[PDB]
């Protein structure tokens, strides 16, 4: 049934555009601003097209048109970026999409996709390196972890494996980026140390990385901005940690 | 990167250039005049201080100079702000407009001016006291979220200007021009109808002649890049109440 | 009408054969030697691709039939690699077009095109001017060049300035826009250049490269069209600095 493969692919559309956007709250508009499109102009939701594709289609129609806060910083950062260039690595990478279906999506054809992704990857050389905290139990996943923050040229104040051991990291040096994981060592939650840690030193960007995103992004409830799953690819955790890092 | 940096901060340039003259014409015609001079003297662009601040250092060289830019047209003040010079003390609203709007530290202002931080400080100060001296202006703020709006009004009160009212939608904002003529206009870009601010504003200089504007919008680097009709004065969003204050002022000195 | 489509697309073949011969002469009478060897040759022209694509077909087959210091450098780089560079960059060509039309595969259109922009690292660096009276694109070109490792002798954007600072440093390759600041031409600040500290290579920048492709007048042996692509003014670069000294 159409409707229910619609429902079923919001939270991932909620998911590209939070990313997007830095913001849960603007993600969660531009995801609603989408399903209203399509239940009032049905003809707008290509059929030819698997859902998913059909629907980031119609998002990418309503994320061109002008119209609807964010850090002075962050303006500057994203101002100086090629325009369609993140949009056709986040989709390439967090979203999982083919070229070609990047192509369909932007309503472009591939090789352009091909160039706007190159251009993504040679804007995150020019990125200064920052400061990033991770948060996390399984020290396997940490070390990965590290590894790839390190690679991208950031550096690493510390891991934190439970929610106490991350507020008193953060108090020693205030991260520019968090990565956290939700379930901790002693069975405290990353959810509740990030939002300590956010009181206490102020707004900085997060990434959560966990198992069922799903139920992060159902636009309910307050919910993060930036969600990566487990397992991850590389290629998923680089492009979330430079799209969050353009928020510092 | 320098050349890659310096083109990244043309758009604040222009935004400076722009404040200081009253008009695009002339603050994009002063900002292109800066580059063309690092392309012509590369020697006159300083590697010791950041992209930016070296950028503005030599855009201060030729603004304080006897020069004047070699433009396609004709490069001035605004005639309107002329009277206003006689009074005011020279550097002061440099000094302030780079320190608000620009975000530049007191020390980075000095390099700037080729002068000191007390200096600076002293020259804002004097800013701010001959704001004192400025006489009360009727302010019309066309803007739809409501918190801001309230907000830039407690600033502009606090200022000693009135405000003649809030205007949410374009239809809103003709009417309310029309029960009384603003001295100055702070304008947001997309109204609460969806209708266009730029529109309305367009709409009220038909009707009562030239006023200062003031849009007020975030990614400012939108109206910033001089391939087409762009306001004179732009304050961002999030602003901070100096810039507001700074923003205000400097507008006021182009009005009627 | 075949006939009509292939005419429209000889301009863009005197583009690409002009940039591997390094001047008009022979890029022009290349261009011409494809439409006659088609016109003999009725066979020698695919029908089941697009006009272009069959044209340049055509153009490499017959492409496979100075200095001696600027020779010996030349003569180190691989065989087809500039080729499937400018193919893919100046003549926005993709990978597919291209092994179509060098009969070859995408796969080896990769090898080629890698090998080509390797063996740019081993250039040398080169002093360049740029006469472009748009100071926002000098300094874009300036980025471009610099990062290819080349020195820039100055910016010029008048006819009048761009003879003097010709005074101060021989450029070695002159990047030059047709319409400057005065109204003045980069064609005859070009030519005034030339008159006096003799041969450069000139790349040409302009919007309107199909009215400098009509090989019935001197007309410029590169041309980057505006808008360009950092690959397209990097692809122009290399190509043109082989015939600098
Ligand atoms: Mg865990
Ligand atoms: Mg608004
Ligand atoms: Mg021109
Ligand atoms: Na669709
Ligand atoms: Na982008
Ligand atoms: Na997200
Ligand atoms: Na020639």
């Amino acid at each position: 049934d159409l409707s229910a493969q619609i429902a079923a692919e919001l939270p991932y559309l909620r998911r590209y555009a939070r990313a997007l956007t830095g913001s849960q709250s603007s993600g969660d508009a531009y995801a609603l601003a989408t399903l209203e499109a399509i239940l009032d102009e049905p003809a707008l939701f290509e059929t030819g097209t698997t859902p998913r594709v059909a629907l980031f289609t119609v998002f990418h129609t309503i994320w061109n048109s002008s119209g609807s806060g964010l850090a002075r910083a962050a303006q500057r950062h994203l101002a100086r970026l090629t325009p369609n260039t993140r949009e056709a690595l986040l989709l390439s990478t967090i979203e999982d999409f083919t070229p070609e279906e990047v192509a369909t999506i932007m309503r472009s054809d591939v090789d352009e996709v091909r160039h706007l992704i190159n251009r993504a990857r040679s804007e995150m050389e020019d990125s200064v390196s920052g400061r990033v905290m991770i948060i996390e139990d399984e020290a396997i996943i940490a070390l990965d972890l590290q590894t790839i923050v390190a690679d991208m040229g950031h550096a690493i104040t510390g891991v934190a494996r439970t929610r106490d051991a991350a507020v008193a990291l953060a108090g020693i040096e205030k991260p520019d980026l968090i990565l956290a994981d939700i379930q901790l060592a002693d069975r405290s939650s990353g959810i509740d140390a990030v939002n300590e840690i956010l009181r206490a030193r102020g707004d900085i960007p997060v990434i959560f990385i966990t198992a069922f995103p799903e139920r992060l992004l159902t636009g309910e409830r307050p919910e993060p901005a930036f969600l990566i799953s487990k397992p991850y690819r590389e290629d998923q955790v680089r492009s979330a940690i430079s799209q969050a890092m353009f928020f510092a």
